[PDB]
């Protein structure tokens, strides 16, 4: 008894809150833009890396309404974290830091609205 929409609120949030919050982190650096693999060295990082993605992708994929739903953002935040602990083995720098981005863009969706 529902058509879907796109959930443009938790998405907006999504954008607004989680992805400029992100965004602006310390450790955000690498996600904000992304990674030019052969800038890092990282001659398997596309090779490793099941979809690199970044905050800018991602940023991307929210002001376009390509996300039917927050939850795909989500999982391209998550996607982001994980690619850096696909690639660097979790206690590296960027997966350290994509961990605290965890917990700030996870900080977020805790509070992710629910439409109207
Ligand atoms: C863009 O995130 C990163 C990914 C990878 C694979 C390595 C590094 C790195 O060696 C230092 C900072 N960031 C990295």
């Amino acid at each position: 008894p529902n058509k879907p929409k796109r959930q443009t609120n938790q998405l907006q949030y999504l954008l607004r809150v989680v992805l400029k919050t992100l965004w602006k982190h310390q450790f955000a650096w690498p996600f904000q833009q992304p990674v030019d693999a052969v800038k890092l060295n990282l001659p398997d990082y596309y090779k490793i890396i099941k979809t690199p993605m970044d905050m800018g992708t991602i940023k991307k994929r929210l002001e376009n309404n390509y996300y039917w739903n927050a939850q795909e953002c989500i999982q391209d935040f998550n996607t982001m974290f994980t690619n850096c602990y696909i690639y660097n083995k979790p206690g590296d720098d960027i997966v350290l830091m994509a961990e605290a981005l965890e917990k700030l863009f996870l900080q977020k969706i805790n509070e992710l609205p629910t439409e109207e």
